[PDB]
C-alpha cells in the first residue's frame, strides 16, 4: 500500500493553458449541480496549505459555491467516513491503506452552509455507494460541476461515471488541485478530449449570473 | 463530434518496458474472468490491419482465450450494437457522433467459440448497462482480465469500473492496442498506479496453467 505522497506546491495552471473542449456544453442554472469532492483536512493536509494550488483552491471553490447558491444552484459536499468497515473499503486498502482515521471535517474555509448536501463518500467516484445519481434525477438536473481534489484520482472518476450515467460532468479547472501540476493538466486534457467539459471559475459565473 | 482517427503503426510495448504493479495480485484461474472488450470489425478497422500492433494483438488474444478456455475460464466479449437509438446512446454522441452502423461482428481471427458470452456494450466501461458484475457475482469470480481496444477509452473505464465494484483489474499490456504507443503506455501506467494490475500474456499463461 502507498501513502498519499507529501504533495510539492506548484502553480494554479494558466487559464490560457486550458485545454480546448470537443463539446460546446453551456453551464445551465437550471439544471446544474456544484460537487464539491473530497475537501477534507484529511486530504488537503497532505500539502502545505499556505502555497499554491490551495489558497487559490479555497478561494476559488468559495468563488463557485457562492455564487451557485445565489443562483439556486445545490451545492453537495462529499467526504470519506473515518475507520472504515475493511469489507466496505474493500479493494482502496490494497492502493492506499487502511485510510483516514480523523480530520474527517470539511476544511472550514470551504465549510458546507445549512442548505447544502452532504454525502459519505466510499470510491474514486462520488456515484457510487451513494444517492447522487438519484437525487439529481429527482432535482430533474443532468449538469455537475466538479471542484476538490484530487483531479486524477476523484475528478476523473466522478467524472467518467457522470458522463456514462448521462449526467454532463463540467471540471473547474482552476478549481481543482492534485498531486502535481501534471497529473492535475492531464485530468483536464484526458476530460475536455473524452468525458466531458473544463471551464474556469469566470466562465462559471459568467453562465448562472 | 470527432471521428475515431486513421491510427498510425506503432510497436507493440517491450515486455521490459511495462509499469511496475503496485498491487500485488495473482490470477488465480478459478476467480478470473477473460474479458475481451469491444474487438469488432469497425473499431479494429481504424488501424491498417496488417501493420503492428494488430497481427500481434489478435495472436495474443488468442494466446489468452485458448489459454483460458482450458483453465475453465469464462470468456467474455464485448460489442456495441448498430444504430443505437440516439436516447440509449446520449452523450457519447457529443464526442464521437451517431456510432456504428455497420461491421459490428467481433473480428473473425478472434470469433467467439459457443460457450463464449456475448454482451451487447453501451458505455466505455463493459459495467454499465450489461449483466457483467451480478453475472460474475453469481459464478463467484471477482477478477476481470481485460484484453481488447481502445486502451486509453474502454480498457481504461472499464478498469477502473471493476475496481471500484470490488473486481479485480488486470489489463494484458501486449493484448491491448489504443490511438498511440503513448496513450496505450499511459494507459498502463495510470492502471498500475492507482486501479489494478498489468501483466503480460506469457503471465497470463503462467498463472492460469
Amino acid at each position: 500500500a502507498m501513502a498519499i505522497p507529501k504533495i510539492a506546491s506548484y502553480q494554479v495552471l494558466p487559464l490560457e493553458s486550458f485545454p480546448t473542449n470537443k463539446v460546446d456544453w453551456v453551464i445551465d442554472p437550471k439544471k446544474s449541480v456544484v460537487l464539491v469532492h473530497d475537501l477534507q483536512a484529511y486530504f488537503l493536509n497532505f500539502f502545505d496549505k499556505t502555497l499554491s494550488p490551495v489558497p487559490e483552491l479555497l478561494r476559488n471553490v468559495n468563488k463557485v459555491t457562492e455564487s451557485a447558491r445565489s443562483a439556486g444552484i445545490p451545492v453537495v459536499y462529499t467526504a470519506q467516513p473515518a475507520n472504515q468497515d475493511p469489507n466496505e473499503r474493500a479493494l482502496l486498502t490494497d492502493f492506499w491503506g487502511v485510510g483516514l482515521t480523523q480530520d474527517t471535517e470539511i476544511v472550514p474555509e470551504v465549510s458546507p452552509q445549512p442548505e447544502d448536501i452532504q454525502y459519505t463518500k466510499w470510491r474514486y467516484s462520488a456515484f457510487k455507494k451513494t444517492p447522487l445519481l438519484e437525487w439529481m434525477k429527482e432535482e430533474q438536473r443532468d449538469q455537475l460541476v466538479i471542484v476538490g481534489v484530487y483531479g486524477h484520482i476523484g475528478i476523473l472518476s466522478t467524472a467518467l461515471d457522470a458522463f456514462m450515467l448521462d449526467i454532463k460532468p463540467f471540471v473547474i479547472g482552476d478549481a481543482i488541485a492534485d498531486f502535481s501540476k501534471e497529473d492535475h493538466m492531464n485530468t483536464l486534457k484526458y476530460v475536455a478530449s473524452r468525458s466531458g467539459s473544463v471551464k474556469s471559475v469566470d466562465e462559471f459565473i459568467d453562465s448562472v449570473t
